[PDB]
């Protein structure tokens, strides 16, 4: 395609975030465009195209509410959707409303300054193109820079990979010895996948996470149908929760019930499926006593899955809380280790030394394999914002005032870039929610604001010191009651050798949060200021 030159507002990224930006902002009757790396819409599921990846939201709740018509036509087929479905998905929606029109697919954004003298961002690409627009929206997502763990490769021999940038052309590992690095959710997802092709697996596990199992199954037409007829009325009831989903709340302590109504109820949500676990008891991540209490149900779950008690114990989460790393949902992953073709190589116990152009060594011995997948994750919730060089009043960078960790009123601006906004990121709901509820109710938030600009003739808006300060402190504090806090997960950043470790997420739950934000745009949007 090819970017206009002055634009109201400019949009990073083409995922759900962007889209919904671009959409709406239209209809709001403003000029918008997109600059979007892939070559398509997507985001996460454009790019996450590894074997076995699937949501863990359910798919009638992950999903857009803001079209009737989107909501009335698409059918979803699974309890929760793999990826291509969400694709196709994301795809109807991009046709439906004709969104390819305002989106330059193939380009990086590489620099971004903001101009006091015109009150505009200043944008720059990898292609050269240079964008002036009012204001500009960051939804360049919260997941969405691989992050590659180091020393030996660039040396390997064989082919590599990472889940987060996965060939677009399906991949046969029939025949090969493999290795997957990581066991979150990508490789707890695509080694069960692997393990089906592969002569050879080798899992490679640093800290286990807990993984509970989803239960998948097909999603029945007729209980779709029926939910289609209330189907606004169902997506009010996901806003009006902690999580975004309709996960039941738990009302008891997990320490005030008996062993046996404890057993009893975890073992109906293990049955189950799915995260809602997490929720059984009010003090699951409040308390370090009601925690273990759940943690000791799952790790048993774990060893009893397991026929080798060698490897289930070596399966089994130690070391902190249940739930403050996030909870993965299973599908044969605990059952894969029983195969005679697939090893757990417990790396906590014999750490990585290097890579060789064979395989991976371990302190203990070398693997050799024709494959590595790395399912490293993500420099998380910063990493593509600091991909950029993104400048505001007197020349301050972005990298520079969130070196410490993040700084935002509200995770939606923060003070001293005026007119620039984040979508679903630090300092708000973002991943501790269903995303597509965080994401809605923060594109129409800050859209509604650019109207509410427009409108009343400013041009102008940055978000007050002392209350981004106020923010921030409030966020750690409400953290600092949870147990999220004591952990190195990428909700800290310690997945990233010399990152900051500070909780980066709100805490209080996507209903609160959506509160505040309401609140503050009554008020003719509080702690910000607009000239
Ligand atoms: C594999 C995976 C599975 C997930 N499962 C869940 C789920 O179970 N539940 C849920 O709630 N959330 C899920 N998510 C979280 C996910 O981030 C959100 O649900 C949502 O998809 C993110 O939407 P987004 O548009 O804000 O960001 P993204 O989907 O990441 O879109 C951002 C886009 O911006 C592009 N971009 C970044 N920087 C630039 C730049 N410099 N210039 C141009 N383009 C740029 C990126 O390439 C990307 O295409 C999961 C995440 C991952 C990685
Ligand atoms: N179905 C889903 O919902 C789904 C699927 C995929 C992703 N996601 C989202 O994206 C997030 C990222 O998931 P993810 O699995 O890609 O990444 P992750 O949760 O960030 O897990 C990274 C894994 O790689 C390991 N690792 C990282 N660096 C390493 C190193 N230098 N040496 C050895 N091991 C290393 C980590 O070990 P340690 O734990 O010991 O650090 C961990 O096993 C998820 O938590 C979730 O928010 C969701």
């Amino acid at each position: 395609r090819q970017p206009p030159e002055e634009v109201d507002v400019l949009v990073v990224g083409a995922g759900f975030s962007g889209l919904y930006a671009l959409y709406r902002l239209r209809e709001l009757g403003r000029s918008v465009h997109v600059i979007e790396t892939a070559g398509d819409v997507g985001g996460v599921w454009y790019w996450n195209r590894y074997p076995g990846a699937r949501c863990d939201i359910e798919s009638i709740e992950y999903c857009y509410s803001f079209s009737e018509e989107v909501l009335q036509e698409w059918n979803w087929t699974e309890r929760y959707a793999s990826q291509p479905e969400i694709l196709r998905y994301i795809n109807f929606v991009a046709d439906k409303f004709d969104l390819r029109s305002g989106i330059t697919f193939h380009t990086t954004v590489t620099a971004a300054a903001f101009d006091e003298a015109t009150n505009t961002w200043t944008v720059d690409t990898n292609h050269g193109d240079r964008i002036r627009a009012r204001y500009l929206i960051m939804a360049s997502g919260q997941l969405s820079v691989p992050q590659l763990p180091f020393p030996g490769l660039k040396d390997f021999a064989g082919n590599l990979y990472h889940t987060g940038n996965w060939p677009h052309e399906p991949v046969d590992f029939s025949g090969q010895r493999v290795g997957v690095i990581g066991t979150g959710s990508s490789g707890i997802q695509v080694s069960p996948q692997i393990a089906k092709q592969a002569a050879e697996l080798f899992v490679f596990q640093r800290t286990p996470h807990f993984a509970v199992p989803a239960r998948n199954a097909p999603l029945d037409p007729e209980f779709l149908a029926d939910l289609k007829k209330r189907y606004a009325e169902f997506r009010e009831e996901s806003r009006n929760t902690p999580g975004g989903t309709h996960r039941y709340q738990g009302p008891k302590s997990a320490l005030e019930v008996s062993d046996e109504e404890l057993v009893e109820t975890l073992e109906r949500y293990w049955q189950e499926g799915g995260p809602d676990i997490l929720a059984a008891y009010r003090d699951i991540l409040r308390d370090r006593d009601a925690n273990e209490r759940v943690a000791e149900f799952i790790r048993n779950k774990i060893r009893n899955t397991v026929r080798d008690p060698e490897v289930a114990e070596r399966l089994v989460p130690k070391g902190y809380p249940f739930g403050t790393k996030k909870l993965i949902l299973e599908i044969d992953y605990y059952e894969m280790f029983n195969r005679d073709n697939v090893h757990l190589v417990d790396t906590l116990s014999a750490p990585i030394e290097t890579i060789t152009p064979r395989g991976v060594r371990t302190s203990e011995r070398e693997y050799e394999l024709d494959s590595l997948v790395l399912a490293t994750g993500f420099d998380a919730l910063t990493g593509a914002l600091f991909k950029i060089d993104i400048r505001g009043v007197g020349n301050v960078a972005l990298k520079e005032k969130w070196a410490a960790g993040p700084r935002t009123y509200l995770g939606l601006s923060t003070a001293g870039f005026p007119n620039l906004f984040f979508i679903a990121g630090p300092g708000s709901p973002s991943a501790l929610s269903n995303m597509l509820v965080s994401i809605e109710q923060h594109v129409e938030w800050v859209t509604d604001h650019i109207a509410y600009m427009f409108k009343n003739g400013l041009t102008r808006s940055e978000a007050v010191l002392e209350k981004e300060d106020e923010w921030v402190e409030h966020v750690n504090e409400i953290a600092d009651e949870t147990l999220y806090p004591m952990t190195a997960s990428w909700y800290t950043g310690a997945n990233v050798p010399g990152k900051p470790r500070v909780f980066m997420l709100y805490v209080g739950g996507f209903h609160r949060y959506r509160q505040i934000c309401d609140e503050v745009a009554a008020k003719g949007y509080e702690g910000f200021v607009l000239t």
